[PDB]
């Protein structure tokens, strides 16, 4: 391997061989169906609201987000990155796909990229391939990204990739090399009900400035979800030709275009704007290049993809964020390619500036800054809209990240708790944007009656004074139909209420404590959920009762009477109350809200302190299970700057337990924090999410001990999520961290939202 040293991968980049073959990965362990898209991931490519496309550690473009809310896993095989190679002196060259796997159709090409043949490897949104191969005497690396920036709200919605090849040339003979890029015309693909691929066209742009391009469209101006552009193109250097195909028959043996490359490494320069019938298309784009001894190249391609409208499944259609930048009418994949070959190196610099302060620290360790950065997958790959008008018809722009494919519910409160804590910390605008939203439904009443999955009892949709569970589905209509989820009835959640009020609070807070205006946008919701949630104090001890069937986020893991874990999130979100009644100069308001925190702090501690830790609850069989998360609302006064909810020595003796036991009783603490465990050191049994980990939570409870000078405890709790995650000798969840596991290391909820929490360990 001579090629590494010419580029600059981070220590902490998580890698695997190409083509390398996992053992053991994990499965889903519940009974119903659910996802399981392989260990075959790799980090996505595709800005916030753009859809995305997830380009495996193998090399195929085979995760597709396109369709915003869905999943769809399937390897086009027509898009590839090709090389040609031939000695000098040599009669004739060699050409490969790099592609670690084979498809029929295209059986001309060369597929089945050797093993132990060159590396990937990621540290989001970056990513790269090597390619070292006994039979390619030029060794090859590409850096592959889209530009994720914290702070821009611009580029970082854009649907474009960029592909930074470099080739050296380690032997001591001149050799001729190509890259090629293909791709298929994949307008069709999804929301094109007949007809998949009749209109298909492609176009070649020269501009010259040099740019070449290929522009896959279709000869409609309908304006629908299926119609807009693909594109790809290479920007020349010096010492390097371009060469092109406008189409070839993807839906063929692909020896049209292969002939061609084999032979030379040089396509035939054909323009063909012929519509397609029933063939699928597809574009070619190729440089050619001598190398001499010693010699190194770098050189850009790109690809765009212009979707400009996404279409959810009650009917709504929205523009994408992007078309604020580019237009609206699906045919500017040219303008956003040009754009991104012309800037990629001012975006590869802001990549940077913005993951040195964390890279250069060396107080922390690699694997740590893996999972952080590799984490962050998810914000573009959740599923993620973010609108730009309805079509057909304002001031902001509406957000939403998904709960999970499984679970498809977009801003799911109870979890967003702990999974947007990037948002707040790297994209504080789309976060109070979000917040607002919330705000917004606080009042809304829906008496219209729906059927409760768990019991099959009818209730009222949504509350007044009730904060929604979610914003809706992608099945159905983000922003609004509010509480898609029919599980459980989340208006008498017990969690939901204090959630947002510590959100709310926690936004102003880590914004710098400058944003008035926010905290009086959301003022009177805050009070109306706090109001409410004192009504389901039915024993007048100042807390609300879990009411023993699941009201909470552990939405199977019935508490009942006062619990630790919701008991301790009113008395954060009470503190957080009185605190913003100071702010806002609402004196009633600070002082009701400190009698009811004083009156409900005393009776918490006398119901829940057992003398080494906080009972779960009050009145569960196993009410003396010691929970990961039963310190919940103390961790956010911490960050919220609260000061002490409960004493300080009772809450590290808590958190001493859960590292003693949770972790450390469960599997040696190699997996993180079990959810309940009985005070024998056993697993609590009474359901199955007592019995998971879920890896949201214990990086959450890593940034609690860490807080409070628990290091060692911290870094260890986290550990064993990192290495399930994507260590050799975890369950190969890399670009799909679940929700849960159980201990033997099987999941539930892949491509999950909680795990985002790890940003709370960078407070
Ligand atoms: O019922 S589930 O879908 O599995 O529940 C999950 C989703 C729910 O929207 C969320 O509130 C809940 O915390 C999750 C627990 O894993
Ligand atoms: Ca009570």
């Amino acid at each position: 391997d001579k090629i590494s040293h010419k580029i600059d991968i981070p220590d902490s980049a998580w890698t695997i061989g190409i083509g390398e073959k996992f053992k053991n990965a994990g499965h889903p362990n519940v009974k119903y169906p659910m996802i399981d898209d392989s260990y075959v991931q790799g980090a996505p490519l595709g800005g916030f609201g753009a859809g995305t496309i997830g380009r495996t550690y193998n090399g195929g473009f085979s995760r597709w987000h396109l369709e915003i809310g869905k999943n769809k896993y399937t390897t086009v095989y027509a898009n590839q990155f090709s090389v040609f190679q031939k000695v000098e002196g040599n009669k004739d060259g060699v050409a490969q796909v790099l592609y670690a796997g084979e498809p029929g159709y295209l059986s001309s090409w060369k597929w089945d990229y050797p093993k132990e043949s060159g590396m990937y490897y990621a540290l989001y949104p970056n990513s790269w391939y090597t390619y070292t191969n006994k039979d390619l005497p030029v060794q090859l690396a590409v850096k592959q990204f889209s530009p994720i920036i914290p702070y821009n709200y611009k580029e970082t919605s854009y649907p474009v990739a960029v592909f930074k090849w470099t080739a050296y040339n380690p032997t001591n003979k001149n050799v001729d090399v190509s890259i090629m890029f293909t791709w298929q015309n994949m307008i069709g693909f999804f929301g094109k009900q007949v007809n998949v691929n009749s209109g298909n066209f492609n176009k070649i742009i020269k501009d010259k400035s040099e740019i070449v391009a290929a522009v896959m469209g279709n000869i409609s101006n309908d304006n629908e979800e299926w119609n807009g552009e693909y594109s790809i193109g290479v920007k020349k250097v010096p010492g390097v030709d371009i060469s092109y195909k406008a189409k070839f028959v993807t839906t063929g043996d692909g020896s049209d275009l292969w002939h061609e490359f084999s032979k030379n490494g040089i396509l035939d320069n054909k323009d063909d704007e012929t519509p397609t019938k029933q063939d699928g298309i597809g574009s070619a784009i190729a440089v050619n290049f001598k190398l001499q001894p010693g010699q190194t190249i770098e050189v850009p391609f790109a690809l765009s993809w212009d979707l400009p409208i996404m279409k959810f499944g009650g009917g709504d259609k929205w523009y994408k964020m992007y078309t604020k930048y580019f237009g609206k009418n699906g045919k500017n994949s040219f303008a956003i390619l040009k754009e991104a070959l012309n800037n990629y190196q001012k975006w590869e610099k802001m990549i940077d500036d913005w993951q040195k302060p964390i890279l250069s620290n060396k107080s922390k360790p690699d694997w740590y800054k893996t999972a952080l950065f590799n984490e962050l997958y998810y914000l573009a790959d959740g599923g993620t809209a973010w609108e730009n008008g309805k079509v057909g018809e304002r001031t902001n722009n509406m957000f939403g990240l998904l709960e999970c494919f499984d679970y498809n519910y977009y801003e799911t409160l109870d979890v967003r708790f702990y999974g947007s804590f990037p948002l707040v910390m790297l994209w504080p605008d789309i976060e109070k944007q979000v917040m607002r939203q919330f705000a917004d439904t606080i009042n809304v009443q829906d008496s219209s009656e729906f059927k409760v999955g768990s019991n099959g009892a009818m209730a009222v949709k949504k509350v007044q004074g009730m904060i929604p569970h979610d914003l809706g589905s992608s099945y159905a209509l983000p922003w609004i139909k509010i509480n898609a989820y029919d599980w459980q009835n989340p208006n008498i959640w017990k969690d939901l209420n204090s959630k947002y009020v510590l959100l709310v609070y926690r936004d102003y807070v880590l914004t710098g404590k400058t944003d008035k205006e926010f905290l009086k946008y959301t003022w009177k919701s805050v009070k109306t959920a706090l109001d409410k949630l004192k009504e389901m104090d039915k024993d007048n001890d100042g807390i609300p009762d879990n009411e023993g069937i699941p009201d909470q986020t552990y939405d199977t893991w019935s508490m009942k009477g006062t619990s630790a874990y919701c008991g301790s999130l009113w008395l954060a979100a009470l503190k957080a109350a009185q605190e913003i009644g100071k702010v806002l100069k609402d004196n009633e308001a600070y002082i009701k809200y400190n009698e009811w925190y004083k009156i409900a702090q005393q009776n918490f501690e006398k119901e829940l302190w057992n003398g080494e830790y906080y009972n779960f609850d009050t009145e569960s069989d196993h009410k003396d299970s010691i929970m990961a998360d039963q310190l919940a609302g103390q961790w956010y006064a911490d960050i919220l700057r609260l000061g002490d909810i409960l004493p300080k020595d009772h809450v590290q003796k808590a958190l001493k337990k859960i590292y003693e036991f949770n972790v450390m009783k469960f599997e040696n603490g190699k997996m993180g924090a079990v959810n309940g465990m009985r005070p024998d050191g056993i697993v609590d049994e009474s359901d199955i999410q007592a019995q998971e980990v879920w890896t949201g939570v214990t990086y959450a409870l890593a940034s609690f001990m860490k807080y409070r000078g628990m290091t060692e405890e911290a870094y260890n709790t986290a550990y064993g999520v990192y290495k399930m995650t994507y260590d050799k000798s975890g369950k190969g969840y890399w670009f799909r961290t679940p929700e849960a596991w159980t201990k033997d290391g099987n999941y539930r909820a892949s491509m999950y939202m909680r795990p985002l929490s790890i940003w709370s360990m960078e407070v």
